[PDB]
């Protein structure tokens, strides 16, 4: 935690492969469990997605599950409320069955700087995203998440090359470059500092879909975000 | 693998561009990073050389890759905008790095400083000692051939610790690519001239010379 806070601090991004421990037995049966997910997202080069809300309190380790606002209530309101302007199906029962969710949700947070201790006593958003990348056999430039903190777990990668996680100075000079590949792989970076981008995905073997599964939390700081129905 | 073993066993191994495959997209970015030779900057007669170069921080594990700070003495000019934002520089970067018999496995978890150099070698008419056997200071080394035109000679030359020749060989087509271990043989290149003595005798060469640096730090 104590190297990466200081890591995002000098650099805006910070690294930690699944290769520094990646499973006991208990741990390993939850990332299945979870990875497995991927797998029924709601289908729409193609990406399917699941997304959710959760009002996070880091001082008591609180997790409430945000109500799920409704599309044609952001739209129709002009106002989206801080999340997504996209409409996405919920996260599925057995993702927020799943223990590890709610484990990495707390645990990503202590490699954040946070920079007022203050804000451990408050509510913060966090927009938690199942994305899965798809290229069938047959880019967009840097950004920010509009979050102060960000998370990205790789869960799976299938027959995929490409894929490059790149990082921008705020003036959109390349800095880095890195390569999620092997399951839990993670990054994490401070949304305020940098700017970033993945590259396609395209296929090793040319005749089959190449698939890339992630899992992104994007952490904001809102003091006046009080509880909700849940 | 058998790239690695080669190494391993002999200190270098021949990759050529025939016993790789290769797709359309890799087809393209090739062309576009080739092409980058048409632009260097002269001076490092009979023979001239144009060049550019670029140190990035690598660490395997993650791959990840950052430019760093160009020193202007290795005065060698960077590589160009195009050359970077080209997706296959960094993809053979990393890539051939993965030939390389690493001793301890925990290296990959180390940062280490590789040099990027893109060289061009332009002969005309011979009126030219070859080189003899020397090192790079790396751990491994790679050379990707670009280009080569209108060029006889150039042999890639592999000699013992002894000074002796081992073996000599040509790259001549598109990608054909050798690996070798540093510290564990000498090497050379014959020099190239014009088969055409009317025209210029041109190799384009792109080269990666890669030391474990577990002190580096990143900059910025
Ligand atoms: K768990
Ligand atoms: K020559």
């Amino acid at each position: 935690q104590t190297e990466a806070r200081e890591e995002l601090r000098a650099n805006g991004y910070s690294l930690l492969p699944a290769d520094r421990l990646v499973i006991d037995a208990e741990l390993r049966q939850h990332v299945k469990e979870l990875a497995a997910e991927w797998e029924n997202l709601e289908t729409d080069r193609f990406r399917e997605r699941a997304y959710d809300r959760f009002f996070f309190v880091p001082r008591t380790g609180e997790v409430r599950l945000r109500p799920h606002r409704p599309y044609f209530q952001s739209m129709n309101a002009n106002d989206y409320a801080g999340g997504i302007d996209r409409d996405v199906a919920p996260l599925s029962r057995t993702t927020l069955a799943n223990p590890l969710l709610t484990r990495l949700l707390r645990a990503d947070f202590e490699n954040f700087p946070v920079p007022e201790e203050s804000w451990l006593d408050d509510p913060w958003d966090v927009q938690c995203h199942q994305f899965r990348i798809i290229s069938t056999p047959d880019p967009e430039g840097p950004h920010r998440d509009e979050v102060d903190f960000g998370v990205i777990h790789l869960m799976g990668r299938f027959n995929a090359a490409g894929g490059e996680s790149q990082v921008y100075s705020l003036e959109r000079e390349l800095v880095a470059e890195f390569c999620l590949t092997e399951q839990m792989d993670t990054m994490f970076w401070s949304d305020g500092q940098i700017l970033h981008a993945v590259r396609p995905i395209h296929p090793v073997d040319p005749t089959k879909a190449a698939v890339r599964d992630v899992l992104i939390m994007g952490y904001k700081h809102e003091p006046e975000l009080r509880r909700e129905e849940q």
